[PDB]
């Protein structure tokens, strides 16, 4: 049992840290969607020096539990966090906001703790403005924290479905290529700075 | 779901917080041995305002899950952590040593930003019995998970509390035979040997809490 899944990248982290530590690496932490953005567009990461460390399904507790091996041993300058929303769909009647938001917290700790810069990301499904409640609380909540502690963060509007998504909920490729343009913006004033 | 086990301590928290803050509240993190602690010695965290939140058979891994809740929103002068038997027992999974080592690193690192000063500790000796062939892999993995830990404690001036080097016999490395009946638990003689230890230690970095007598 592996139940945080380190398994998923760890021969593709070896094969990273033997290939040297590298200048400002960016890793992009998450969910489906994440694990997606790699799967639709390898070349947006790997011509950017990107590493993706997305699993679908999983939840901030999982992310929690991969943080040290999946972002800080890979030196990064910045992470990209996509948590929050994904722990109400994955979690249902068992959601807590305390605790989701607390995983959240805590990995922007650990990579304080490690000089990692952070950007904060949320794609807000169309549909959100019956878990809507919950989604807006959260995202709020979390809004809230950054702006009191000076991370930056990004929210992805997904149209209502559209070329950009089929379900209002998830990208096209199309809805991928213009959230890079948005995150290198980003990056690269977070990395400038 | 609850994989961590949140659910375990959610209502004592509640009801610990509800009675207000305490300036020099202990927290002990732990599997097994720190759950058995309190239910054999209870006096023992009374007496001196500790409170004990060890879950049996849990890892490292389960204990970095619940850290903020469990530790954090305690708001504890001081947290000490003990873990690492359930991950060489392999109870939940595969042992790894740098991700047992590194979630003890993470826990330090989150105590840390939250102001909360930290006590490391040795995992304790393994016990030896019967035809169980894991336990001499499993007390080489328990000494090299140690001398992580206490060079990582040296290299940040973090007192390490050796509760291994009293309690295992000569020449295997394994637990003094006296001091377990169940395998699982130290006996109270054991948990006698750690509380002298540890209290010298907590008292080394809060100042002596005697009080008047």
């Amino acid at each position: 049992q592996d139940w945080g899944n380190l398994k998923r990248y760890a021969e593709a982290n070896k094969e990273l840290v033997r290939k040297g530590k590298q200048k400002d690496r960016v890793v992009f932490m998450g969910n489906s969607i994440t694990e997606g953005w790699v799967a639709n567009d390898a070349a947006f990461f790997e011509d950017n020096g990107y590493v993706g460390r997305g699993i679908g399904g999983q939840t901030s507790s999982h992310f929690l539990l991969r943080f040290r091996e999946d972002v800080i041993k890979l030196a990064p300058a910045l992470v990209v966090i996509n948590a929050g929303t994904n722990d109400i769909a994955e979690n249902a009647g068992a959601y807590n906001e305390e605790y989701t938001f607390g995983n959240i917290v805590s990995m922007v700790e650990l990579a304080r703790a490690n000089k990692i810069k952070v950007i904060l990301t949320s794609v807000l499904p169309a549909a959100a403005f019956a878990a809507t409640q919950a989604i807006i609380n959260l995202n709020t909540r979390i809004i809230n924290y950054a702006i009191e502690n000076k991370i930056p963060f990004v929210d992805y509007f997904v149209e209502m479905a559209s070329s950009y998504t089929r379900d209002g909920v998830h990208p096209t490729l199309e809805g991928y290529k213009v959230m890079e343009a948005l995150i290198k913006k980003a990056i690269d004033k977070v990395l400038g700075s």
